[PDB]
């Protein structure tokens, strides 16, 4: 009986410090855990191509789904079925932002597509750490339409979304998640 | 107004001759044509996706969707809006036939995979070079070879069927044939 769990957020909102810091905490506890990412995950060649390509919104959407289909299958699935506690830094979430509210697809389509190819994988939490992206560790009109994207999907599913403010000490951010996460454990 | 036709089959089973001797032959009539391929013709990059070891079959599909959807966008799409003849070695059916009846994913998820990937754009006429699939597991290649069939039956008039075996230069009489009254 594993646990998922998943981490989104604009790049430089935190993310991996947060993912690395609750990989940590579970440690210290005696849990087995399995700290990943996306892109790359499942193929990582995903993630090396489109560092230096753009591709229509489309395509690249359909890439970050392959990858995200085979980190599924070969990672995640695998590792909850052991009894992990899975930790993504980014998942499907990150593509509906980022491809739907940034880039401009349409969402049911989107989710159409993520349901093979998760197999209809949902974590049971995910941790948004929201800042604006003048805030951001490392267009601008973009940036706001992910940040406000990410917004929208944490209003419309309050029982899996716990909305941080990602400008606060490392530390306290960590504790915060903690607090959530103790009645699941 | 452009016209756009493709050609599928297995490997081996002469689609790729013909759509050369077809561009060919209608380049030698004036006409502009585009020849173009799937895949690669979208992102030539994806070849090297494809070729991951145990790739899932959804993860298959999902990398020919990407290629797809740029390649109706940058290539197929323009060169029709240009009034060109665009032909295309392998488009959908090729998807629907290898990973769909090959290596079972649901048709309908593929199909609405495909509405955004290709805008719905669908080809005026295609030709299916049918191959017994012991002369391209054998198993797989059976049900790639049948559903081929399957997707011919159900839309008649985009399909048309030939047989692979015969000689090469009857089958380009024939392609051409089914053309003359679109050209
Ligand atoms: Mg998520
Ligand atoms: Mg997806
Ligand atoms: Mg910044
Ligand atoms: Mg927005
Ligand atoms: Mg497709
Ligand atoms: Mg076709
Ligand atoms: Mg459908
Ligand atoms: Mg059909």
């Amino acid at each position: 009986p594993g646990l998922f769990l998943t981490l989104e957020g604009l790049d430089g909102s935190g993310k991996t410090v947060q993912a690395r810091r609750l990989a940590a905490f579970l440690e210290a506890q005696g849990r087995p855990v399995l700290l990943t990412r996306e892109p790359g995950g499942g193929l990582p060649e995903v993630r090396s191509l489109l560092l230096t390509q753009e591709l229509s919104p489309e395509a690249e959407y359909l890439l970050f789904s392959a990858d995200r289909a085979e980190h599924v299958r070969k990672v995640i699935l695998p590792g909850l079925a052991a009894g992990k506690v899975v930790i993504s830094d980014r998942y499907l979430d990150s593509s509906l932002a980022y491809q739907g509210y940034g880039r401009g697809l349409p969402l049911p389509w989107l989710r159409e597509v993520a349901r093979e190819a998760t197999r209809g994988l949902k974590p049971r939490l995910t941790f948004l750490l929201d800042l604006p992206p003048e805030a951001a560790l490392r267009g601008l009109e973009f940036f706001r339409r992910v940040r406000e994207g990410y917004l929208a999907l944490a209003r419309a599913e309050p029982g899996r979304f716990v909305v941080l403010d990602a400008t606060l000490p490392e530390e306290e951010i960590a504790r915060a998640i903690q607090a959530h996460l103790r009645p699941l454990l």
